This record gives C-alpha cells, sequence and structure tokens, in this order.
C-alpha cells in the first residue's frame, strides 16, 4: 500500500450548540472529540461521508447527555458525561473504522434566558 | 477540514529486481527504491484504487528505459545523474495522482547468467 492512511490521534472541535437542561436554562455549549483511525480500509471506503457524519453524531451526542442534567450537574458531573458520550459516539463510529478516545465538554456558554 | 488524514511524512517502496539490457547489449538485474510523498491529498484519495500499482509500474517502467540508453561504463560510472533524472520523469508520470518522487536510489547492479 502507498498511500496510507495517518493512524495518529488526531481532533476536531464540536461547534457550541443550543440546548435546554433540566432546570431549563438555555445553554451554549462546544466541545472537542479526540480520535484515531483504527481500521485503514473500513474508514478509506467511507472517506467521502465520515467526516460529517462523524461531526453530526458528535453534536446530537452532546445535545442528548446535556439536555438530561442540571446546570450545576454539568460541572460536577463533567467525567461521568464525557465518558458517556465516548461509548455513545464510539460505538456509533465502529462502523467505519474510527477509534473515539475522547468527548469533553470546554466552554458553557450563557446568554439571557 | 478532513477527518482521515492522510499519511504525509516521505516514505520508500522496493522496486523488484529488472531485467534491462543495456546500450551495448549486456543484460543487468537492477532493483531499485523510490522515495515519495503525497503532496495533494484530495487528489491521491480520489485516485486510490488505481495510484499504488500505477506508481510502482511506472517506477520500473522509468528505470528500465534509463538504463536501456546507457552504455555499461555509464551506469557503473554516473548513477548519481541517472537516479536524478529518473527521479524527474516519475515525478512528472505521479504529479496526477498527488504524489510527490523524492529521490530514486538505485541499489544493486547484478549479472545473470
Amino acid at each position: 500500500s502507498l498511500i496510507k492512511v495517518d493512524m495518529r490521534t488526531i481532533s476536531f472541535d464540536i461547534p457550541p450548540q443550543e440546548v435546554l437542561t433540566k432546570d431549563s436554562v438555555t445553554i451554549s455549549v462546544d466541545g472537542v472529540v479526540y480520535y484515531r483511525v483504527q481500521n485503514a480500509t473500513l474508514a478509506v471506503a467511507n472517506i467521502t461521508n465520515a467526516d460529517s457524519a462523524t461531526r453530526l453524531l458528535a453534536q446530537t451526542t452532546l445535545r442528548n447527555a446535556l439536555g438530561t442534567k442540571n446546570l450545576s450537574q454539568i460541572l460536577s458531573d463533567r467525567e461521568e458525561i464525557a465518558h458517556h458520550m465516548q461509548s455513545t459516539l464510539d460505538d456509533a463510529t465502529d462502523d467505519w473504522g474510527i477509534k473515539v478516545e475522547r468527548v469533553e465538554i470546554k466552554d458553557v456558554k450563557l446568554p439571557v434566558q
């Protein structure tokens, strides 16, 4: 094989997502995903659609996880939520050969309301 | 904005032993090495099913042609120049599928029976 896939850990940013918390507060949360290709072939066979599929599934996973949480609970349970988001996203990315190492919450922006 | 990264580091592949006839009717057995890197990732992936096989063949093809125009004493004497010109000729051909040929080395010039 001449054209090889970089198998090293790389990252992408989850753009800020609007979420209404359990205690009814509209927040704007962004995050980071740390991932690597764990199956060169399986990833390459899905190259044209893998990028935005993984990006969207990350957003929806972040959106769903925080929806069942109190605003205070987002800060304290941050490692538990990150662990939960990792499983969900790792499971959903296996079918195109991508290993997700971490999904971490970054900033919690606060608009009026 | 990509997800699946192509390895951009300079790497090598071996040109298997080739039976060439010199300009002065001496037959030889020549193996070589090609040093290359992907210089255009979008253009390389688009042709992944054919590019590897095509590059290997054109390396062999460039090696056979370069030696065929040369006399045995010239192959002996100035490998440096021959390898330099082979790099140019292979670099021209492989550009259309986003591969930069950095360096072409001639390893062993053997004499079979």
